[PDB]
């Protein structure tokens, strides 16, 4: 049986990951319908990565004899490519902060395996952040139109 | 641009499908940790099927120039195998009813392609219901213990 | 042109075989919907075997310049696994008796090739009976619940 | 549990499909013994297609908690190739009419999945009718003898 | 023999589909000679899809004992990429409307298989419309020049 | 050492089978020179089947310590396709009768293995008769000219 | 930029080729529904060949800075196999005449590449004519019924 405080931090992470799943998937479908099929494929992949994170969190909570809360998911959606990237980045920044605090809480309470899980999430999060910051830097340098064109497919593909 | 009433019925279905995704996936992890790895694999597959349904609903709403609502997901969880099956079945019964009413609404408003989508969902739902009713009938006949054993793997598998 | 008495015995066998086809196939679908998918597959195979018997009977009647009577099919259906097996067994017992009398009638009338056909049916029938008696003996020894479990598949199969 | 009226329409279709199975199979054996082995192979295939229809009807009735009636099968048999085709066509015309009325009954009662099954049967039936009308048109144009020759194999085949 | 009103709706659809074939193929050749070889390939594919639609309509009219009218084809041609897409989209909008009215006419007259054909056309039409609206949205976002470049091949290809 | 009466019945069958070999082979060569190469191939196959029958009869007679009589072979030859088929059929009718009487003689004398050999010959004979009656029925229905054409090859074959 | 007179001759050929496409395709579907599936396949192939001709004409007109006229297509349809062949032949005779005059016009005006295109069409046309005259000669010699039978498939094919 796990610490109530640790289970609570795991559920907070689960809430964020479920929100990230929905936001990334909505962005995938919006981007696809706008014609940015290449970037859309990446957002789909990012959504599926957050799905695996939520699964690991659920698995850990059950092992600790807690109750995973999937009953709740706030979503930030953009109207253009730049706002989609910035919304994803904002969510990753919020997740990183939550996991950094959760890591310390698990460390102080002696739940080192749960600490290890948050460390893994932290490493994954900054990998996400590095990619998104790079894409936003590229968009700023070549312009949103050229960034959109680069991430759109020609009419005869697929 | 689609009818507001049709978009609203599509969003109601999306809310149910997102709830079904979470419930099926939670059941998959609960069943797996209880040792019912075979039934757990099926619940995982059912979750992924509802994921595809939610994707089709999102896609249709966007095409109709509406806004998909993923910001919301009620979850019914069981404490044993029988209650897990009955909770899944209850959700499918509720989904079938919603889709049957939505089909008629789309028909009367002349949105026949959205009607076709609800018809496809209805056919899928009763396929789910047929399977679940069969499993619950089998459980009643051979008993919950034997049903659990039949859907558990030996210790050396995987 | 064949003996009227032989043609009549061939049509009596055809009536029984068509009844066996329908009974076995109904049992296949009932057993499948109850969750006994393994035994259901066997009943399907048994139905198809009786289908081939009916075909041979039709073929022989036509060669004898008679008229096959497919216009008629009595069906005995069970409510549980044991009654399904006992109903199949009862039909096979009735078929064996009919074929044993038909064999002698063909022998006395000098239609030895039609006699040979009934001998083949007799050998097939007692093969059916041997299998069914064995299954009913197993059910009695291990119990109907365990017999049902043994002939049911786990939820994730197929 | 399904509507009694829907179950009754499903059983009426089952009666027709079982009749079509027997008629097509008898025609297959008659045509084969007359030497029209090519057309005979097609009638065999048509019989097996109606067998699959009867299976789907049985499956649907069981899912609706009704009792499939296989205890009954009227057969129309011809004495030449043209009458065989016309008898098959007559049965398909009768089946189409039954399914068209059954479709409307299921629609009014809100059993849309059963409606979908009758729609599938209707599409299959008119596919049968199109083929049979074409064969009868060809027979009229080139004559019954040439039609028979075209659908007979030489003595050394198979 | 089919309803005169249904045959008339099928011929109206045939007129539209034949017009769409010619318009899409002309656009394919115009776009190819302008250097937009990628989009040109898609327009060629769209033309061939409408060719298959016209074939299904002809086939249905003949089965209903009507006379397909191929003696007639109005064509809207653009002078740049955007006007080509908008002309295709306009034709698809007109086809969708015709098929939606034809579906209802077939439903009221009890020709459900012809209704099914218009439903299939409707689903195909909105698939066309979804693609074209997406391409026009992309063109608006990245500009006609970049859209043209994205759908043009370099000088050494093929 | 076998019964003289059984050996005599085996030699009577051998005389008939040797006659059938020669008649079928002569028919094969006549039909081939008339241009009915397809039917000719079948007559060749039938001749070779009767050759195997004669071999089994010789083998059985030797095992019974009798002397096979191959020193004798009456042949019925036709002048057209129909008379060839009718002559073959007449011989098979005569063989069937001989084997039916021989079967009973072996049964009464207790030579059950020789009885089994005549039963095998009887089954083979009625297979021959079924084929020949079918071909003669086909010839009557489509006419001798069309039957001949169906069983003739074009000038460039082989 | 091309001669107006040459562009006009190219558009006249395009009108004829589009008419030939529709006539051949209608004949393909009529012949198929009458049961002449073999000849129907050839008419389908002929239709597709005229489709390629129309494409080459469109391509040449665009290269000459003219406007292809696809807005227009007269169709001659038969009621039996012979009239179908004669209608196709009549159209090919009319096309040959048009192309022979167009060739001379291009020659006199010094547009030798357009002349080359009409020469290619002329060679193709007389290939069509040779085939059609041969088929009509065969039909006259063996009769329309036997010609129809030769170009019909047995009921079990495809
Ligand atoms: C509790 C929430 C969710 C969980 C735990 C979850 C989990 C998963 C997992 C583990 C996979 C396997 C990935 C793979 O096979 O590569 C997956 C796939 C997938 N998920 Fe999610 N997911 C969730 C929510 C969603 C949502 C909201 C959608 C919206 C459409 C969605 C759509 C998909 C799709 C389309 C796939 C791919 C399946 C396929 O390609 O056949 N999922 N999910
Ligand atoms: C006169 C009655 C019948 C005759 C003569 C008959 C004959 C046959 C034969 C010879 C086969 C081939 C078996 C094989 O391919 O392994 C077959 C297959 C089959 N039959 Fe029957 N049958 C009859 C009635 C029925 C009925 C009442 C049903 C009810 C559903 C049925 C369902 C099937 C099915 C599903 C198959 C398998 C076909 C496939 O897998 O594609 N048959 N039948
Ligand atoms: C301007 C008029 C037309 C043009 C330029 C045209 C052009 C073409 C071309 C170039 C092909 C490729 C042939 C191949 O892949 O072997 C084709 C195929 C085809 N066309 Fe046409 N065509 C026209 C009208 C029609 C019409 C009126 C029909 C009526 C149904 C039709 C039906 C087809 C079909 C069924 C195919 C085969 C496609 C497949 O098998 O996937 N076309 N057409
Ligand atoms: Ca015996
Ligand atoms: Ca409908
Ligand atoms: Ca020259
Ligand atoms: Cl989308
Ligand atoms: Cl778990
Ligand atoms: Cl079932
Ligand atoms: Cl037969
Ligand atoms: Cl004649
Ligand atoms: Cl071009
Ligand atoms: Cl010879
Ligand atoms: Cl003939
Ligand atoms: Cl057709």
């Amino acid at each position: 049986k796990g610490e109530p405080k640790v289970i609570e931090r795991l559920n907070e992470a689960l809430l964020l990951e479920l929100g990230a799943v929905n936001q990334y998937w909505l962005h995938y479908r919006l981007l696809n319908d706008w014609g940015y099929t290449r970037l859309a494929k990446k957002e789909r992949e990012e959504s599926i990565e957050e799905m695996h994170h939520a699964d690991k969190l659920i698995d850990r909570i059950i092992f600790l004899e807690g109750f995973p809360n999937l009953q709740t998911v706030p979503l930030r959606i953009g109207q253009n490519v730049k706002e989609v990237l910035e919304a994803d980045l904002k969510g990753e920044y919020d997740a990183r902060a939550s996991y950094k605090e959760s890591r310390e809480i698990c460390d102080k309470l002696g739940d080192y395996v749960s600490k290890q899980l948050f460390d893994e999430l932290l490493a994954d999060e900054e990998g996400h952040i590095d990619f998104l910051e790079t894409q936003l830097d590229l968009l700023a340098k070549i312009g949103g139109e050229r960034y959109g064109q680069l991430n759109a497919a020609p009419a005869d593909e697929a």
